């Protein structure tokens, strides 16, 4: 499977790394790719796609590199399911519940309800691992 993110200071990072880690516990492979470095074409492989980026802008997903690669993909996903996850700070998630919407506009099937968290996973670890868990059961 794989897991792509974007993270400004590393707590979205941290967050695929333990997603990641529910997935390899119940026993399958697992790559985490930050968004600089994705293939777009190998990734569009996937049975599902795990994408991660924390809340930049006005609630919005970050500018200069995430939210090309999801236009990118954009055209191409339909019918693919999608698994969605990221931090926040300061607000109650409203960069989420539009990256849902945009997703499912795409056609995309949503497959759990999107993993946020806020700043650093400190005491939600346990529920990052867990997440990963789920998909796996997919
Ligand atoms: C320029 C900028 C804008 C931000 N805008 C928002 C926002 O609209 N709402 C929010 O909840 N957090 C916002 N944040 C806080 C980040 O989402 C938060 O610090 C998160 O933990 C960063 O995760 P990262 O290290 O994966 O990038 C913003 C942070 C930055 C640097």
């Amino acid at each position: 499977m794989k897991i792509v993110y974007w993270s400004g200071t590393g707590n979205t990072e941290k967050m695929a790394e333990l997603i990641a880690k529910g997935i390899i516990e119940s026993g399958k492979d697992v790559n985490t790719i930050n968004v600089s470095d994705v293939n777009i074409d190998e990734l569009l492989n996937e049975d599902i796609l795990i994408l991660g980026c924390s809340a930049m802008g006005d609630e919005v997903l970050e500018e200069s590199e995430f939210e090309p690669f999801i236009e990118e993909i954009s055209t191409k996903i339909s019918g693919k399911k999608v698994a969605l996850f990221g931090s926040y700070g300061w607000g109650d998630g409203k960069w989420m519940r539009d990256f849902e919407e945009r997703m499912n506009g795409y056609g995309c099937v949503v497959v759990e309800t999107p993993l946020i968290v806020q700043n650093e996973p400190d005491e939600a670890e346990q529920d990052c691992i867990e997440f990963g868990k789920k998909i796996a059961a997919i």
